[PDB]
């Protein structure tokens, strides 16, 4: 089987993309942010706390024939930016784009934190790292990715995120039509449970590519490129009003700039990040300074490829026994 679904970005910074998926019977739809970066599939629910909820769409298991609670399983989780919900567990149909999957374990948030009662346009999320990072107790649930392979036609699924546009994630297949040139595959460590590779080295605009390894996570649900602090401090020596702003919390750069382009290796392949996508925008609506889209990820303490790149390339996520991940051009 296979599916196929359209991912609109949230604002006009593409901070997140969201997508259409239905959970339930009859099917209650509601959007989430597909995060590679975790593997809890949890909403909003018509357990959570009232004050807590607006905006979003809830997930109602009363009124789905197919829900089952899931006796004595509770889940707990937090981001890497802070934010944090926790709750109990049903099993339920959930479908992406076509393809279904019974059985889904779905997390329903009983309390969520502040940040994500602020940000109407997210109902939930859908973790498609490995299911070890799973939070639910006693015993962990699997992934939507997990479940679906035995039905897949190939154990793959693919992003392909728009720049300031909507794009598409698929399951199952690889769709010819969406890049250019070859898909390059570069092996995958799972030790730490994310999709975690090593980048043979990059460049600044039209400069010479340094070999030398970043160790990094490839995460649709984070929105910049963060890389060590002497890489990122390399970028920005090449563009001449931009400073590190304690205030804002990064680089900072005049709007009107005309910023490099950065590549990055996969294997002997090289993938390039427009200029343009770079620069992420103004820091307040009419404002001439622009925050920077690739910052340093010394006090994250790990490399995070996140939207920023991941939107300049097609990728493939391969999850077959031992998992890779394929990049091409677009
Ligand atoms: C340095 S890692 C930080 C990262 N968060 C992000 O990257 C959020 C994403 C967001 C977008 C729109 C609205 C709300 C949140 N954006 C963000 O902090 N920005 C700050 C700087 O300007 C760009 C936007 C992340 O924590 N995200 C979670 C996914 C989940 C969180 C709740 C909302 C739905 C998405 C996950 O990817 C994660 O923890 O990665 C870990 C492994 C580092």
């Amino acid at each position: 089987s296979t599916g196929s679904a359209t991912t609109t970005p949230i604002d006009s910074l593409d901070d997140a993309y969201i997508t259409p998926v239905q959970i339930g019977t009859p099917a209650q739809t509601l959007n989430l942010d597909f995060d590679t970066g975790s593997s809890d599939l949890w909403v909003f629910s018509s357990e959570t706390t009232a004050s807590e909820v607006d905006g979003q769409t809830i997930y109602t298991p009363s009124k789905s024939t197919t829900a089952k609670l899931l006796s004595g399983a509770t889940w707990s989780i937090s981001y890497g930016d802070g934010s944090s919900s926790s709750g109990d567990v049903y099993t339920d149909t959930v479908s992406v784009g076509g393809l279904t999957v019974t059985g889904q374990a779905v997390e329903s948030a009983k309390k969520v934190s502040s940040s994500f009662t602020e940000d109407s346009t997210i109902d939930g999320l859908l973790g498609l790292a490995f299911s070890t990072l799973n939070t639910v107790s006693p015993t962990q649930q699997k992934t939507f990715f997990d479940n679906a392979k035995a039905s897949l036609d190939s154990p793959v699924f693919t992003a392909d995120l728009g720049y300031h546009a909507p794009g598409t994630y698929n399951f199952g297949f690889i769709d010819t039509t969406a890049y250019t040139g070859s898909i390059t595959y570069t092996a995958v460590s799972t030790k730490q449970g994310f999709w975690e590779w090593t980048s043979t080295g990059y460049a600044v605009g039209s400069g010479t590519f340094k070999s030398t390894s970043i160790d990094g996570i490839a995460d649709t649900g984070t929105t910049l490129l963060y890389l060590p602090a002497t890489v990122v401090s390399a970028y920005w020596a090449q563009v001449s009003g931009a400073k590190s702003s304690s205030s804002v919390g990064g680089y900072v750069f005049p709007c009107s700039a005309t910023l490099p382009s950065f590549t990055f290796g996969v294997g002997s392949a090289r993938i390039v990040i427009p200029g343009d996508y770079i620069d992420f925008g103004p820091i307040s609506t009419g404002s001439s300074s622009c925050f920077g889209g690739i910052q340093s990820s010394a006090g994250i303490g790990i490399n995070i490829f996140g939207d920023v790149a991941l939107k300049a390339a097609f990728v493939v996520f391969n999850g077959a026994t031992t998992p890779t991940l394929g990049f091409a051009s677009k």
